């Protein structure tokens, strides 16, 4: 027989193949930094120095026969192409027509994003998080945020995933204008432009590659020469762990909405939907995509955009046509794909789109039932309460009354209920809606006694300025606090109140807050009585479930409250 093939492990990249070709130790456009291909190029060389070399090779992968080709003397590259991902037992085989014979075994690893050649991510997660045993229909969903690796020190191996079906990805742009980003400050806006360089306009690109794919995780078995690393590669070996989890890309949110209001024009729509094809097949962990514009008729970061008469219906066509995108994907992968999104409540925001007819196309509305007052002005009140509360004056809850000046109110007041009951009044299906739970409260200073109306309650004062902080506090930016921070800094482990602060619930609302009568310091958030009263009504009105936002700032109990709050329901999942 010929004499057996001895594989060279160097001349053969130590036998680590990728279908994804990902650039390290540099930022560039993003068509310059990734590049994926359908079939990886595998090139495995071999020799066969004594003996007769013989005519062919054959390789296989566990027992398997996936190549053959010609033997050229006493060394040989073997080339072939291979579709799917995983990590094989490989043998070489030579052949004449005396016999065959056959290399040692060696392991190679074919890359792919859906992480089929990586273990189960090992977790790290607070054990503060409970075990439950709710309902596989009803939706527990989560955002986690790319930068959150940074100074909130929280990775993809601290997600409490058994506690969560479907996490959200915040956030990839979308190329164009973004002079909203720059409210941010730092080098955001100047890391779009790099990644957006050579990319058209319109355009889905990853906002900080750096944390989406090249740092690498020693939590994750990560080494420098690994072809996947960063945030991605996490998430699909979380995939592997979790198999029916939902990890959606969501596109756009507060700072990143400016290029939506482009899509009037449905060249730009077209130009958007077919980059989010390629980027679903590209990185294939994400189950669908979620839509965040912030928002149709404007009221978000950009001042000078909204457009009330048209941004409806192109929000109402964007999403027709990214169903017919994803039923390709589909049909080409034999997936499901979802499509979502993530939406206004105040009466303003949803007046500028007609969902009876979005939502036919769309498997969930996350309904951003929070950030209803918060310290971008002095006036106090409930960010994220069901209900309306004891502060709010006659006719303001149903906007039939009239402001301490004599003005009507434009509309109902900016509470959950008031939102979902207008979803629900023109047809939309209270089983594709998902109610949002906060993990952050938002505050002000400067709320004395001496400004209440009403003495028993701190939302009838009035604020001098935004709540400030400290990062270890959980204040990242004024006038926000994560709830891990409110929980340290405020309530104690008792819930009773540390540091000068003294807890309280209206009872009417559905909604909690701290306040320090001494500094006026007031923050609205929600608590395990909040997200339980939150999770009945989920149950009274058949919603889908809960979502909130963002996971790095819980310390477990408001997913946990979230969990314990639909205990005992079921849903119908969208069809
Ligand atoms: C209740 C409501 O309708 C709001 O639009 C909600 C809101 C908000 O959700 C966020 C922010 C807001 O400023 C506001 C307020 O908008 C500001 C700017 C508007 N253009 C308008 O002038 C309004 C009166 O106040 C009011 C943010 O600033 C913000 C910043 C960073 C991340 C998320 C956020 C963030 O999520």
């Amino acid at each position: 027989a010929p004499t057996a093939p001895s594989i060279d492990m160097y001349g053969s990249n130590n036998l680590q193949f990728s279908k994804i070709e990902l650039a390290m130790e540099t930022t560039s456009g993003y068509n310059d930094m990734v590049k994926y291909h359908e079939l990886a190029k595998i090139k495995v060389k071999f020799n066969q120095w004594s003996g007769t070399s013989g005519d062919t090779y054959n390789v296989y992968f566990d027992g398997v026969k996936v190549a053959t080709g010609a033997i050229t003397g006493s060394q040989t590259t073997a080339s072939f192409e291979y579709g799917q991902g995983g990590l094989y037992q490989m043998e070489i085989e030579a052949c004449d027509a005396t016999g065959c014979s056959k290399s040692a075994p060696v392991e190679i690893t074919i890359a792919d994003t859906d992480g089929s050649h990586l273990k189960p991510l090992t977790m790290n997660v607070d054990p503060n998080n409970k075990s439950y045993n709710t309902d596989p229909s009803i939706v527990m969903g989560t955002y986690f945020v790319e930068w959150g690796i940074y100074g909130r020190d929280y990775t993809v191996d601290n997600m409490p995933v058994d506690n969560l079906t479907h996490i959200l990805y915040g956030f990839i742009p979308i190329c164009g204008p973004n002079e909203s980003v720059k409210s941010v400050g730092g080098n955001s806006f100047n890391a779009l432009q790099t990644a957006c360089r050579g990319v058209n306009d319109y355009e889905v690109v990853i906002h900080d590659p750096w944390a989406a794919y090249q740092k690498s995780f020693p939590q994750a078995g990560h080494e420098y020469s690994t072809p996947i690393k960063g945030n991605y590669a996490m998430l699909m070996a979380l995939k592997q762990r979790n198999p029916d989890l939902k990890i959606i890309p969501s596109i756009g949110g507060w700072t990143l909405s400016d290029p939506f209001y482009d899509f009037v024009d449905k060249k730009n729509r077209d130009t958007f939907v077919a980059s989010v094809k390629k980027f679903l097949k590209t990185w294939k962990f994400y189950d669908g995509v979620d839509i965040d514009w912030e928002f149709p008729g404007g009221g978000g970061a950009a001042a000078d955009k909204g457009d009330p008469v048209n941004d409806g219906p192109a929000y109402i066509a964007l999403m027709r046509e990214l169903r017919v995108m994803l039923d390709e994907l589909e049909a080409e992968t034999g997936r499901t794909y979802e499509l979502t999104s993530a939406i206004g409540v105040g009466y303003d925001k949803i007046e500028d789109v007609d969902y009876a007819d979005a939502v036919q196309y769309m498997d969930y509305i996350f309904a951003m039932t929070y950030d209803f007052y918060g310290g971008w002005n002095n006036v106090p009140g409930h960010q994220t309460a069901l209900y309306c509360g004891s502060f709010m004056r006659p006719g303001q809850c149903d906007g039939g009354g009239v402001d301490e000046n004599g003005e009507p109110y434009k509309g109902p007041a900016y509470t959950a209920d008031n939102g979902i009951q207008l979803l629900l009044a023109q047809g939309v299906p209270a089983n594709k809606l998902v109610l949002g739970t906060a993990m952050y409260g938002r505050g002000w200073e400067g709320v004395t006694p001496d400004t209440l109306t009403d003495p028993n309650d701190p939302m009838t004062g009035t604020a001098t300025g935004k709540l400030k902080g400290s990062t270890a506090q959980g204040v990242w930016e004024d006038g926000v606090i994560d709830y891990k921070g409110i929980k340290s800094f405020m309530l104690g482990a008792n819930n009773t109140g540390i540091n000068g602060f003294e807890y309280g619930y209206d009872a009417q609302a559905e909604a909690p807050w701290v306040w320090n009568r001494s500094t006026g310091e007031l923050i609205t958030f929600d608590d395990h009585r909040s997200v339980l009263a939150k999770g009945n009504y989920a149950k009274s009105l058949g919603l889908a479930g809960l979502f909130s936002w963002e996971i790095d700032a819980d310390n477990g109990d408001i997913l946990n409250a979230m969990h314990e709050g639909m205990a005992g329901g079921v849903v119908t999942p969208p069809n």
